[PDB]
DNA sequence: CGCGCATCGTCATCCTC
DNA sequence: GAGGATGACGATG
DNA sequence: CGCGCATCGTCATCCTC
DNA sequence: GAGGATGACGATG
């Protein structure tokens, strides 16, 4: 009785023989954990140790079809390794002895990712074998997350709140050399030996008491308890907000040694952190509409200038190095590719430039090449969207004592209304279609005036399809068809979410031949597709055309598309989630949040210009004094020079003062009055400085004269000019994409008016 | 008759039916070529087009065992796709019609890599079916390498000599916008349409006339014609040297349209370039002993400072970006890993620092983690090995109008004698064992004195094994065994090339049990292996120990290792290959090449110090003149100031003069006399400058007084101090690697003296 | 260096007793 | 006792 | 994101009629 | 003619 199916399994010495109850099956996530286990178990033993590497997410068997259960080979092989039988109750001790193993130990990192794997495993086990949750069948192995060392003294920490309490309870901080442990590649064999030297500290079992815990086990895995999970997340968010406001430290686990672990606290304390993290990283906020990955990428791009092009794979490492990215490399490259996509039906305004094959509009749009095959370059719109002067507005986080990206940004327009926010998280989701960019400026101007803004319509770049709204939060999108002759027909325009391969396989194949129930509808079809436009030389029987007209062209060819927008939940500026009703309310909230910052920017600009103004004034006064002549330069000591500078009414460095009043808002400094070359002593330099000192005075007087209003329009004027330039470049690209072919012929076309089923 | 084995094959419409002679099978290297073909053939057609992607190198069937032929599944599937039969002659037209295809078109890039694939394919076909080389069975598809564009005017170029002739024949260079085409990811569908628009230009067939060409076909594929290939490479190298000396341009192919292609020119012109490139990139030179990949990595590392650590995957992109690396990413990361390995038996002096798991000495040393899992940091020895002042000695290449790495370097010691040169190329190879680093300094000192240097012995870091040389260019290496008791035995030291897993599987398993012919030799064994040391608690019958002693301990346990060093072929400073005889001759040649550069460095340093010396002298004179006072600073025009500076004997910028005399070796410049701040007018600055101007004079007088000799020893003194510091750090690491265990017990040990078989 | 299984939740079709 | 067969190998496809 | 086949040539074992 | 079943989906394992 031995396993020979997969070679990756570490067959134990007693796996299949005597002492089946003492056989231990270890599940290791990822693949580096397998190497760590092979390197570490060489000292402890090999008899009661069978290691199996894990791939990743586990298929949820609680809600799946019978065909779906037999799909993943690995899940099926788990039974072959263990020996489970669905139609047999494992209640008697002999039934437990029958199994090839007696205990299952799973090990994960201190991150929240392992919580999902543990929950999926508990679901897979309890869904068919609840009675096995009381016979010491499951246990857990843990790892450290951070270690401090000073003078050969090490301390173990397994929780971030534990580390925070250690910092709050110990004096002389920044003395213990700190070392983070984000992944498995950091640990070595010498550390694994110490890890396996103490089993009572890491090898911790579980405990089950009362059926009520099973309800919690079902809480995160029931499709009928969505509102219950919503209330659960709401209670947790309220508790966290109250604790942060009161400043009381939260609770954590693994403070001292533990033998068992209750399921109720296990669900209420560990998996909830993964749920909160997934929700924070999945859906963007309403202020800037940017996800944390896009935020890190854009911040790293802002860090440099990037005048020339740059590789994607090379940029991903630079982003991960400074943004503290700890989610592999594939996800970041995928996010960069999604930011790079700008074809029709995907986005309306990108932050990069299309260089290479970023996926066409024919086959899924995901047929792009390797990130190193393709190149990229920053766009010119980002400079106007995020002005650099806004760097002094938001407060950055402090991780690793490093200046990192902020929590959000302040754009000139809501990005959710221009690129769409499609986020799927726990408790809620977000799906907002695109709109027109030209109407946004008119709406903002009308709102600045104080009039009721007109209702908007979902628009797309390079899309001539009309959209009519019958019921609120519901939209119908149809394409355009051209009838050249009573026999020939051509589809002019396709609606959103229409891929060439999918539409072909789902429409042309059933219509071409006679299916099991439908006669062959079409007689001929051709696909002269260009890079962006489509062509359909399709022939049809004239008699069948009348029936198609009576039924409906959009109905027969399936050109109609219905969408509903109800999940208007976004992260507020504070951090809460509120289900919204209309777009205009979101625009008004953004307008108020933006109005709050005109005074802040004005206060930051006011006085800052005055600082350099006074500095130049003092420099000019020093030059005039030198022209008159009182300060002897004949090897005078610096002490007398500083004394004269103080006695003659010369202030210190204003830039130093503004820098000092930034963290929380010897003696005098006069380096700037002595770091000036002799070129200042020339006539031309003095003449140009005499007006350079007034060039700043003009702007200072204008700022003292101008109001906080009338600035948004002046800022938008340059943006509209740049947008017209970008549209001219797009028209030039269309001229480049012009082969020299003839224009589309005019033909009869109609749009069907679907009866309103009064849905919702 | 259809193919259903692999889904990757693009089944043609006529593949298996009528018109078998007209069926065309296309072989595409890599995987991007398959996407390019799918994107391009959509316009031309799909009936007579069957595309198959290629994996890479092809197994050589001309010299392989019968078992080896049936190993690669892809090679076997090639027959299933085509329909070849080994025991059937395809001479009659009906036999050609029987095959599923009539023509084979292969396409590769303009690089030399495709030449190897084409040669392997020609070998695979001709080895069993020569008669098929005369019936239009094979053809070729080509791609561009570079394109120029200006004012909507494009020109195609397929050869680097063609591009050189175009540059030499056309005026107004740097006007046509150039675009390189190194790989397949650069080309787009719009370019593929133009590529397939002209078949007569790219689709070129072949021609065979006379059996003599077959000899050339065998020349690059015969294991008995090694000397013939050596003469062939020698003739080509001599011809290239003569053509470069005479300045005559070489010959190239694809100048005009061609219908056929002779095999003789095909072998003598295209594959020879791949052979030369592989030979240039495989074996390092004798001057620095660094391969081009190591050279690019080290140059990129020199470009930056790298005070902190850095990732390997992140560094690889930065190396590829500046060094013009066009060989993927895996090879560069593998080269970095090889540079990072410093364990016993691999290297003696690395250029990096071990951070992470770089592979242990237990399982092949190739069990390291992902390049992003591990970190790296530059060592401190590189600063002394390659002084920055040597940057003005060698002339860098000019690729893409960019300053790139040089062709070689000038180290203080020959790297081949400290890290080994193991290169395998066409025509020759190189395998040089390691030696002792301490003896190199003594040998160099003795050579500088003028005495005959003592013979050296191959040494290794942390290796106590003795080596005795009986015959020249031959070495015997043995380990050490400890006999604790008449029954117990332990192996103290293992010889070079001894891996724990391999030695165990090849020695302990046959000795433990009774094999088909040998009784069980050992009775027990234990493996208490540490990170570096080994332990063997092995028991043996006392009676069998006497027989083992009579036969030989090194002989029975296979502890002896024999190696011969005969391939002493290295690239000379000129570029030629000369088979060397002894190491001392190599040391003398390196000593002469190094002596040639003392005068060059002295000439570069002489005058350069004088330039800043005169500059500081002029600055001090200007300060003294200002103390006396003649130059009025009252808004005087710059023209009068320049006139006074000229009339008072003040020279221009010497740094500008040295910069001008570097490429081939308004009016005056006085910016440095006016770019000085007022701090120079202070007493302390003047007092410190009065001695700073003489600090350079002291070194200048010392250089004028010192000789070109006595500099190498002074340079080596700091290097020996740093080497002692590095060895102290290694001893500190050994103290870190000290668990606290007891020392190895003293025991009887012996080294066998093998009889000399007088080999070679 | 291309190959491949899933998660959270929301919704458009869609088909049969 | 000697010649064909088996792997060691290091950059690249 | 780990999985896997080869090339150029040189040489150490190595084993059987 | 209505309710359970099937995929669309976007960041990560
Ligand atoms: C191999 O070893 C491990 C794999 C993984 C998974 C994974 C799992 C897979 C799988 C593929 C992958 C792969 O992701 C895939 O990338 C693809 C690239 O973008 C587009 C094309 O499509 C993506 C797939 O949607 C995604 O699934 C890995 C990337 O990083 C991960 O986290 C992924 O196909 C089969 O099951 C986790 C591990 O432990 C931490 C492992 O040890
Ligand atoms: C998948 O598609 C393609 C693959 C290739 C080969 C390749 C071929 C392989 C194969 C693996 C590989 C892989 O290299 C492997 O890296 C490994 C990593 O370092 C150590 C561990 O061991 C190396 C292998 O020795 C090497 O073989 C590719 C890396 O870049 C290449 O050039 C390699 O295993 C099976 O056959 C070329 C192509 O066309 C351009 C392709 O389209």
């Amino acid at each position: 009785n031995r396993i020979k199916g997969i070679p990756k399994l570490d067959d134990a010495n007693d796996a299949g023989g005597r002492n089946s109850t003492e056989c231990t099956l270890i599940l290791t996530e990822g693949d580096s954990a397998k190497t760590l286990a092979v390197s570490g178990l060489g000292v402890v033993g090999r008899d009661k140790y069978g290691v199996f590497p894990l791939r990743g997410k586990i298929l949820n068997v609680r809600e799946a079809s019978h065909k779906q259960i037999m799909e993943n080979a690995e899940i099926n092989n788990i039974i072959k390794i263990v020996g489970l039988q669905y139609k047999k109750n494992y209640e008697d001790e002999d039934s437990l002895k029958t199994l090839r193993y007696g205990k299952i130990m799973i090990m994960t990192d201190q991150d929240q990712d392992g919580s999902h794997i543990k929950g999926l495993l508990i679901n897979f086990i309890h869904h068919n074998w609840p009675s096995l949750l009381r016979h010491r069948f499951l246990e857990e192995f843990i790892t450290p997350i951070v270690k401090v060392s000073k003078n050969k003294q090490e301390m173990a920490f397994y929780s971030l709140p534990e580390f925070e309490e250690w910092k709050s309870s110990t004096p002389n901080h920044k003395k213990w050399k700190v070392k983070y442990y984000k992944g498995l590649g950091t640990s070595t064999s010498k550390e694994a030996k110490e890890y396996f030297a103490d089993m009572k500290r890491h090898r911790i079992q579980f405990k089950y008491s009362g059926p009520e815990d099973d309800a919690a086990i079902s809480l995160a895995f029931s499709k009928k308890q969505i509102d219950d999970r919503k209330e659960w997340l709401t209670n947790f968010m309220e508790d966290r907000r109250q604790r942060k406001l009161l400043g009381l430290p939260e609770d954590y686990l693994y403070g001292q040694t533990t033998t068992y672990l209750t399921y109720n606290d296990f669900i209420n304390k560990e998996l909830i952190l993964f749920s909160n993290s997934d929700n924070e990283r999945s859906i963007p906020s309403m202020v800037d509409g940017l996800k944390p990955g896009q935020r890190k990428v854009l911040f790293t791009c802002f860090k440099r200038n990037d005048k020339r092009e740059v590789k994607v794979a090379q940029l991903a490492g630079s982003v991960a190095e400074m943004s503290s990215y700890h989610h592999g490399e594939m996800s970041l490259m995928m996010t960069i590719i999604n930011l790079a996509q700008n074809f029709v039906g995907s986005n309306n305004l990108n932050l990069l430039q299309p260089i290479g094959q970023f996926g066409t509009r024919l086959h899924g749009g995901k047929d792009s090449a390797s990130p190193r095959y393709i190149f990229t370059m920053l766009s010119s719109l980002a400079r106007l969207l995020f002005p650099p002067k806004d760097d002094h507005t938001l407060k950055f986080l402090y991780d690793d004592n490093q200046r990192v990206e902020p929590e959000w940004y302040i754009p000139i327009i809501p990005m959710v209304l221009i690129n769409g926010a499609e986020g799927i998280g726990t408790g809620w989701s977000c799906k907002i279609p695109n709109f027109d960019v030209r109407e946004i400026v008119n709406n903002i101007r009308r709102l600045m005036d104080g009039e009721e803004p007109l209702p908007m319509l979902p628009s797309y770049k390079n899309f001539k399809g009309t959209i009519e709204e019958l019921a609120p939060n519901q939209y119908v999108i149809s394409g355009e068809v051209a009838i050249l002759n009573s026999t020939t027909i051509e589809i002019s325009e396709l609606p959103v979410r229409t891929w060439t391969q999918t539409y072909k396989e789902q429409v042309l194949e059933p219509m071409l031949n006679g299916t099991e129930k439908t006669p062959p509808l079409i007689t001929d079809y051709r696909e002269y597709h260009t890079d962006t436009t489509v062509k359909f030389v399709v022939k049809m029987t004239e008699e069948k055309l009348a029936e198609a007209e009576r039924v409906g062209l959009h109905k027969v060819f399936k050109l109609q598309t219905s969408l509903t927008c109800n999940s208007m939940v976004l992260f507020d500026h504070v951090g809460c989630l509120k289900k919204y009703d209309t777009v205009l309310d979101i625009l008004r909230d953004f307008f108020e949040l933006r109005l709050k910052y005109y005074g802040l920017r004005k206060e930051w600009l006011l006085g800052m210009l005055g600082a350099e103004s006074a500095k130049l004034n003092n420099q000019a006064r020093f030059i005039l004094e030198k022209i008159d002549g009182k300060i002897i330069i004949e090897n005078k000591p610096k002490k007398e020079l500083i004394k004269v500078l103080i006695q003659r009414g010369y202030d210190s460095d204003p830039v130093k003062a503004w820098k000092e009043a930034q963290q929380k808002v010897s003696g005098p400094t006069f380096n700037y009055l002595l770091d000036m070359p002799l070129w200042y002593l020339t006539k031309e330099k003095k003449d140009e400085l005499c007006r350079l000192r007034n060039e700043k005075e003009q702007e200072l007087d204008t700022l003292k004269r101008k109001s906080p209003s009338d600035l948004w329009k002046e800022d938008l004027a340059t943006f509209i000019e740049e947008l017209e330039a970008v549209e001219a470049k797009e028209k030039q690209d269309e001229q480049v994409g012009l082969p020299g072919k003839g224009g589309k012929a005019k033909g009869k076309k109609t749009q069907m008016a679907e009866v309103l089923p009064s849905p919702r």
